[PDB]
Formats: C-alpha cells, structure tokens, sequence
DNA sequence: GGGGTCCT
DNA sequence: AGGACCC
C-alpha cells in the first residue's frame, strides 16, 4: 500500500503576480498570453471568468478585470522550481507535472513516523483537513492511520510553502496517483482532503465525462465516445477484449484500470528539466529575413537559461505552425559550439537553426508560419 | 497559450 | 519525427 501526496497550487500564475504586484491581491486579475486569459485569481472567478477565457468574453463579462502579461514564464518556472525543492526536502521522490502540480511518494516517511508513535498517541492520531465524501475514520484500520499520517504530513508542506514561498494550494492524499490527484481539488482553494479506500468508487462515479481522467486526453476520448463509451462506468463495463483491439493493448488494459480507480504507477523522480525550450506564435511570418530575428529572439533567451543551468545541450530543435500540426527538425549540435558559455556562439547557432529552417520550409516558394520555437535537448 | 513528459 | 499525454 502506499501513500501519495498531490499538490496542486491555487491559481498559480495569478498569486506569483499577487507576490510581485501586492497592489493587486485585492483587485480580480487575469494573467494574458496573447488573446488569451489563462489564469485569474479567486475573485475573477467570482465575477465569471473561467479559465483559458477570450479576453473579448472576459472584457465584457467583467469589464473590471486587471490584465497582467504572462506570456513571458521565466518568474513562473523559477517559483515552480522552489515548490518542488521545497517538496524534495520532505521526502526526495517528486514528480512534477506541469508547473503547479507535484506528486510526492509519502509511504517511506509515514512508516517511520509510524515507528516513532507510542501506543499512547496512536490513540490519537488525527486527521489533518477534508476526508473525502465525510467518510469515517477506523483508527484500528492500518491503512486509515497511514494515510491520515500522510494528511498531517501534508499539512506541513503546505504550511511550509506559504511560510517559505508566500504561496497557497490544495493537497490530495491517497494511494495512488490517480487518487490523490482527483481528490486534491475537491475541496478549493487552499485546502485538503484525503481518500480513504472504501470511498474510492464514489470518487471515481463523482466524474461526469471519461476525459476527466488523468490519463484521458483529447484523442481517446473521442475514440471512447464512438465507440457509445460515456460515463466511467460505461468504461468499467465495456469489452476489455474489444477495447483492447481498439486502443491496442497498451492504452486499453491502462485506461480500463483508471475507470476502477486503480493505477499502479511510480512516483519518478523528475529532478533537472530534460529539455529546454522557448516559443512565439504569431499571425504571420511568410519570410526568411523575419523568420531568423524571431528564431535569433528565441536563441537568445534560451541560452541565458542554458548559461545558468550548468549542464550543456547536445541537440538543437527547431519547432515550426504553419497556417491553417507542427513539424520539426532537430540535430546535434557541434562539439566545439558546445563549449561556449563568454564568445560568440550565437551566430554558429543560428547558422545551425537557419539549415534546418531551409530544410523544412521552402524559401523559393511562399509560406506562411504561425509559430516559432526552438528546443535544447540531449542534456549532458 | 507557453511550456513540458514519454512512447512508438 | 511525430504523436499522445499533462499543466
Ligand atoms: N490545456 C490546458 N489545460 C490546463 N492548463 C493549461 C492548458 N494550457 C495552458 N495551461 C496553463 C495555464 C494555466 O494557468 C495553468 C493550469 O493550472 P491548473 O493547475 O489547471 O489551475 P490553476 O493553477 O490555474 O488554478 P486552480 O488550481 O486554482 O484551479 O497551465
Ligand atoms: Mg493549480
Ligand atoms: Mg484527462
């Protein structure tokens, strides 16, 4: 059995503006990439903004609305990056997924506090939050104890990231990842809530649409929805042997599990990013000329991330839209460019980058891109 | 939208 | 190199 945390921050984008700009707490934010409001503080929530709302909709809808540009994520990912730290001091197994979100692997650090505990404040031992659907507590049950250890525990972390970072969120605790990750918003914002196992089917019937499991994305549930396959129990109950020929056996016999709630994989360690990577899109880029300042732009910020970062990249990626779906081009990048950060590596990359441009667009014929984007990989 | 992961 | 997933 084990225990699993998922922490989940609360409007993230919008508290770090809240942190740099103190003069907006009190203000309904949204935080704008191009057209776009990605994100907005509780109290545009509360006026009717949702989330990845048109800033035409959120304009109308709530004319009152601070707009701040978060089309730049460099302060975003530096706080991501506190968060997990932060996390990876309680226990060292932490998975990121996205910047808000982090899974910790808790069941090593619940039995040792467990081996600590007398008889006589096991009594006694209390739960920490929300339990899920008001389910009760059998404190003779071992997997009850352990997993309201695992509340106590994520108390402490949330307690300690806003003690330590200024910055609130929910914690979901279960015993998988699917289930604490499901469980963490149940209660929001800033709050938590633990699952305790005889409540496991409830939650997963909570779901109204098969997309709203982890693990279900665009594509299958599309495919799901032709095949009359709707609720998460219509999942449950559907030919395993006819699912499997229809996903194939390994998206079948996993997605199926999911709709029982269970999901047996590991919380990985994610450590240092694997990739580095920067992009802008745009209406229009039908020329080579404009087609190299933007990739310049990209290559410039990049290498300042790759400068104090310490490792070095041994593969260059470049990313491109086109109107009306990418398309990539990627090689390895010279031994002795590679050995750069205080000359001038920019323009012997930029070289690179324009070959592989050439390569995938045609300069003699007219194009028109919609997005740029250049990735360091292969980090060594 | 502006990122990131892994698998095939 | 592309596809699928996550935020
Ligand atoms: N398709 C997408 N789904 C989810 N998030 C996306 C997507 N595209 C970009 N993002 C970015 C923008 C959002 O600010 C952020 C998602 O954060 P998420 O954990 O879903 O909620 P949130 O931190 O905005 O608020 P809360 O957790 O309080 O609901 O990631
Ligand atoms: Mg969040
Ligand atoms: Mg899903």
């Amino acid at each position: 059995s084990r225990v699993i945390v998922h922490v989940d921050l609360d409007c993230f984008y919008a508290q770090v503006e809240m942190i740099s700009n103190p003069e907006l707490k009190d203000k309904p934010l949204g935080v704008q990439q191009k057209y776009l409001v990605v994100t907005c503080n509780y109290e545009a929530r509360k006026l009717g903004v949702k989330k990845l709302m048109n800033v035409r909709d959120a304009k109308e809808k709530c004319p009152q609305l601070v707009l701040v540009n978060g089309e730049d994520l460099t302060r975003y990912r530096e706080m991501s990056y506190k968060v997990t730290e932060l996390l990876e001091e309680f226990s060292p197994v932490v998975e990121r997924l996205g910047f808000d979100e982090n899974f910790v692997d808790l069941t090593e650090m619940v039995e040792k506090r467990l081996q600590q505990l007398q008889s006589d404040e096991l009594s006694a031992v209390t739960v920490s939050g929300h339990v899920y659907n008001n389910q009760s507590i059998n404190l003779l049950d071992v997997l009850h104890i352990r997993l309201l250890v695992g509340s106590q525990i994520a108390a402490e972390m949330r307690e300690a990231m806003y003690n330590q970072l200024g910055l609130t969120g929910c914690a979901g605790v279960a015993s998988n990842k699917l289930l604490a990750k499901l469980v963490s918003g149940v209660f929001k914002p800033n709050q938590q809530t633990v699952l305790l196992p005889e409540s496991c089917q409830h939650l997963i019937h909570s779901l109204n649409h098969i997309k709203e499991i982890p693990g279900i994305g665009y594509k299958t549930a599309k495919c799901l929805e032709a095949l009359g396959i709707n609720s998460v129990r219509d999942l449950q109950t559907f030919s395993p042997k006819i699912l499997e020929k229809e996903l194939g056996i390994s998206v079948a016999q996993r997605i199926q599990k999911l709709s029982f709630g269970e999901d047996n994989s590991p919380v990985i360690l994610s450590g240092p990013p694997q990739s580095f990577s920067e992009e802008d899109s745009f209406k229009k880029c039908s020329s080579e000329v404009e087609a190299k300042n933007k990739i310049e732009e990209l290559l410039a910020s990049l290498l300042n991330r790759v400068c104090q970062d310490g490792r070095k990249p041994h593969t260059v990626r470049l990313i491109i839209r086109r109107y009306s779906g990418r398309e990539s081009r990627q090689c390895p990048i010279p031994s002795h460019v590679i050995q750069k950060l205080n000359y001038d590596v920019m323009t012997p990359m930029v070289d690179i980058l324009m070959k592989l441009f050439r390569n995938m667009v045609n300069v003699k014929m007219p194009f028109h891109l919609t997005l740029l984007s250049v990735c360091f990989c292969n980090l060594k």
